[PDB]
Formats: C-alpha cells, sequence, structure tokens
C-alpha cells in the first residue's frame, strides 16, 4: 500500500524535475551517472533528456541499480500542475556520461540494444573465463559473452545484479519502455 515511487529505487516525476531514492540505506549514497541532480538518499533529475542510463548507487555497503529510460516534463507529479519553471531547453550542447571504453576510471555498466533484443554489460576482475558476471534475483550467476537475460520486447522481466564478484551487490533493475 504504502509504497510510494514504484520500487525500491522509487521515482518520482514533477513536471520537469523527477527525484529517485536510494534504497541502498540512507546515510551517505554516492551517485555516478551524474552527482550534477544526485542528493543525498536521493537523485534530483532536471533538464533530463528523453534517453536512457545506468544508475549506480552506493550506501555503505550496499549497492543498488537501476536502468533510468523516460523523457521529463509530462508524466507523474505530487502535488502541482500550475507552475512556469525551468527554461525551455537553455544550454545543454550534448551528454553522454558513460559509453563504454572503460579501463582508468572506475567503472560503468549499461544495456545494448540488438536484433529486437536488450544485452548488458559487466565488470571483470581477471581475464580467462570469468567473463561478465550477472547473478539474478532468482539465478545464481552463469559467466557469458554478453549479458542476454531478457528481450526487446520480452523485457527480462527480473531484476539482475553485476560486479566483479561470484556474489555480485549491485542489483540492476530492468524497466523500460520507449
Amino acid at each position: 500500500g504504502s509504497h510510494m515511487g514504484q520500487e525500491e529505487f522509487a521515482v518520482e516525476i514533477s513536471g520537469t524535475t523527477v527525484t529517485i531514492t536510494c534504497p541502498s540505506s540512507g546515510d551517505d549514497i554516492k551517485w555516478k551517472p551524474d552527482p550534477a541532480l544526485g542528493d543525498n538518499n536521493k537523485y534530483i533529475i532536471q533538464n533530463h533528456d528523453s534517453s536512457p542510463l545506468t544508475v549506480s548507487c552506493t550506501a555503505g555497503d550496499q549497492e543498488h541499480t537501476m536502468y533510468l529510460n523516460a523523457k521529463v516534463g509530462s508524466a507523474d507529479d505530487a502535488k502541482k500542475d500550475a507552475a512556469k519553471k525551468d527554461d525551455a531547453k537553455k544550454d545543454d550542447a550534448k551528454k553522454d556520461g558513460s559509453v563504454a571504453k572503460l579501463g582508468v576510471h572506475g567503472l560503468s555498466m549499461s544495456v545494448k540494444e540488438v536484433s529486437g533484443k536488450v544485452f548488458l554489460q559487466c565488470q571483470e576482475s581477471k581475464d580467462l573465463n570469468t567473463n561478465y558476471l550477472w547473478k539474478k534475483g532468482k539465478e545464481e550467476l552463469g559467466n557469458m559473452r554478453q549479458l542476454d537475460l531478457g528481450a526487446i520486447y520480452d523485457d527480462p522481466r527480473g531484476t539482475y545484479t553485476c560486479q566483479r564478484d561470484e556474489n555480485v551487490n549491485s542489483t540492476l533493475h530492468v524497466h523500460y519502455r520507449m
């Protein structure tokens, strides 16, 4: 009943600004994808762009991830309707953030889009057999060249965890709709 948002991350869209909650804990959460729009135990999105992204959360000894693909403006709200804020697209040029080519500054994970499918990536520690670590809330591990646990039309329908361990901690949820 009283869950708010939608899931562990519980997202709340408000006009041209949407906020996200960090279920990792709530003491000292550290965002990555974009710290500019990352609050304590929360993620204040503003002037966002209609597109996807892999958001990772780190609260002390907890890790939570969730794919974020949507547009800001007209979606949901809490208690407001009439308001005139946020300039209609002012200064932006172009932004990406995480787009592979890692191996120098920490790590980053995201989902790929292939022939009517949707794959994913992960962080590897060694180089021999351990290729892309994926542990589903209901399924343990199963190394694979490319993370494929769902389809584009037939979504994964299940949240998985990706990390450089046999018992990954970063749980990346799944939820996309164009």
